[PDB]
C-alpha cells in the first residue's frame, strides 16, 4: 500500500507531467507505468537512473517486469514514441 | 551471448542514454551500435579509449566492423551531427 | 607513417586521439592545424622537454616547428578566446 510520483516528458516538450500511481515506489514496475498511459506500442521509455561505473543516465527500459528507479518516491522518465 | 551497456551523449548534453545491446562486450562493433540507433547524414562516433602510452582519449571510429573499446560490460560514446 | 596526437581543448578533461598521416619524424604545426582546420587565433601548447628544466607545455605558434613526440605521439592543449 502506498503511491510513486511519475514524472515524465513526452518526446521533444519542455515540461513534464507527474501522475501519481497507486503503486508503491519498492515495486513499481514498467508494467505498472505502462498500465497507466497506454501507450502505442512501441515507445520506448529512458529513466533518469545511476550507472556504477559513470554516473547520472538515462537509462532505456523494455522489461515491463523491471523496477524503475526511483529516489524519494519518485521516477523521472523520458518518452519517444 | 550476452550483453553491453552502451552510454552516448548527443551532441552538447549534459546525461547520456544508457542503452542495453544483446551483443557480448567481447565482440560489439560500431555497426551493431548503429543497427541499434540508425545513423544522421554522416554522424561522427567518438568513444572513451585507453592509449597505450597516455590513457583515457576520446577515439572516433567509422569502421563499421571495428570493435569498440569496453571496460567492464560498459562503452561510452559521443555523437556529433 | 602516422603520429597521434593527443589534444585538449580548453579546460576539457578527456583529450580526442586523432592519427595524422605525416610520420613522427617531420610533423609540424601547420600538419596538426590544418587538420583541425584551425578553430583560429587558438593558442597551442605541448608536452615537451626543457633542456635544463624538465616536462613543461611549451606554447609553438611557428607553423613551419616540428612538434614534440615521444613514441609516436605528440599530447597538446589547445586555448581558444
Amino acid at each position: 500500500m502506498g503511491e510513486t510520483k511519475v514524472i515524465y516528458h513526452l518526446d521533444e516538450e519542455e515540461t513534464p507531467d507527474l501522475v501519481k500511481i497507486p503503486v508503491p515506489a519498492e515495486r513499481i514496475t514498467l508494467g505498472d507505468f505502462k498500465s497507466v498511459l497506454q501507450r502505442p506500442a512501441g515507445a520506448k521509455y529512458f529513466f533518469k537512473s545511476m550507472d556504477q561505473d559513470f554516473g547520472v543516465v538515462k537509462e532505456e527500459i523494455s522489461d515491463d517486469n523491471a523496477r524503475l528507479p526511483c529516489f524519494n518516491g519518485r521516477v523521472v522518465s523520458w518518452l519517444v514514441s
